[PDB]
């Protein structure tokens, strides 16, 4: 079954109203729950599709993927995505997913941020298990190759370069722990020095918020120009090589970017370029193998499957 848009307007018209309203509450007091929220949705889509599975906790007969090497002390909000998934049930008892659920709340997350608006399309549905093993080996990490950038999207079904630019955008805003950037910032593919193509005043920066054998889990901001603000600055920190992770610089400066590169500068020289490549991107993703029809069910808890 085609994924709609309109697939709540006649069952639960407010959907989106409520989602909206929890995250505009818990920004107030956690200001980083947009950027959290939209990781979710992301995290989610990249292992069997964007099935909520990675809302999933433990079971004796699964392992939760909460536990899986991107997720474990590192996502967060679930609490807050249990919120909005007991308003939408009181307001449309046995009617939203989650999967559908937490694509709308990373949708209304980017917009409230300052990012672009607009209709996420819907009718996902829940599925009946986690995928440990499989965040682990589709989940890409911090200190891949562009190489492996695009073969970790490939993998899941996303085959254009513009997916993998237009949707690394989403480190316009967001935290960063240190541990993933001591090897750029003393000691990079064990060359004894640090990452050459990270900014030598940039570096000096890092190099304070992350002195060596300190506080691995401190937190650093990946965008320096806007922290909490959606928009393109991310893009323009990669032409002046202040990208935070490797993977984010990689975009602009690895020896395969000959296709990235262009990429980087168009959406780094127009807002409505990025937006326009980042809501066509968040689409593609959130098509990734969705459930749909009779498949799977509406999940009540997000937490476990009915029974
Ligand atoms: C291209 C591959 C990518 C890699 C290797 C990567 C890597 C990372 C890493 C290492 C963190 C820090 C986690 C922590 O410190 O606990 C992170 C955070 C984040 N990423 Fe990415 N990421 C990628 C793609 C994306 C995509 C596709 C999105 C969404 C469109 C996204 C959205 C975020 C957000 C918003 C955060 C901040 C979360 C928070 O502050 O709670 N990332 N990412
Ligand atoms: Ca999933
Ligand atoms: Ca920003």
């Amino acid at each position: 079954m085609q994924l709609t848009p309109t697939f709540y307007d006649n069952s639960c018209p407010n959907v989106s109203n409520i989602v909206r309203d929890t995250i505009v509450n818990e920004l107030r007091s956690d200001p980083r729950i947009a950027a959290s929220i939209l990781r979710l949705h992301f995290h989610d889509c990249f292992v069997n599709g964007c099935d909520a599975s990675i809302l999933l906790d433990n079971t004796t007969s699964f392992r939760t993927e909460k536990d899986a090497f991107g997720n474990a002390n590192s996502a967060r909000g679930f609490p807050v995505i249990d919120r909005m998934k007991a308003a939408v049930e009181s307001a449309c008892p046995r009617t939203v997913s989650c999967a559908d659920l937490l694509t709308i709340a990373a949708q209304q997350s980017v917009t409230l941020a300052g990012g672009p608006s607009w209709r996420v399309p819907l009718g996902r549905r829940d599925s009946l298990q986690a995928f440990l093993d499989l965040a682990n080996a589709n989940l890409p990490q911090p200190f891949f190759t562009l190489p492996q950038l695009k073969d970790s999207f490939r993998n899941v079904g996303l085959n254009r370069s513009s997916d993998l630019v237009a949707l690394s955008g989403g480190h316009t805003f967001g935290k960063n722990q240190c541990r993933f950037i001591m090897d750029r910032l003393y000691n990079f593919s064990n060359t004894g020095l640090p990452d050459p193509t990270l900014n030598t005043t940039y570096l000096q920066t890092l190099r304070g918020l992350c002195p060596l054998n300190g506080n691995l889990s401190a937190l650093v901001d990946f965008d320096l120009r806007t922290p909490t603000i959606f928009d393109n600055k991310y893009y323009v920190n990669l032409e002046e090589q202040k990208g935070l992770i490797q993977s984010d610089q990689e975009l602009f400066s690895s020896p395969n970017a000959t296709d990235t590169i262009p990429l980087v500068r168009s959406f780094a020289n127009s807002t409505q370029t990025f937006f326009n490549a980042f809501v066509e991107a968040m689409d593609r993703m959130g098509n990734i193998t969705p459930l749909t029809g009779t498949q799977g069910q509406i999940r009540l808890n997000c937490r476990v499957v009915n029974s």
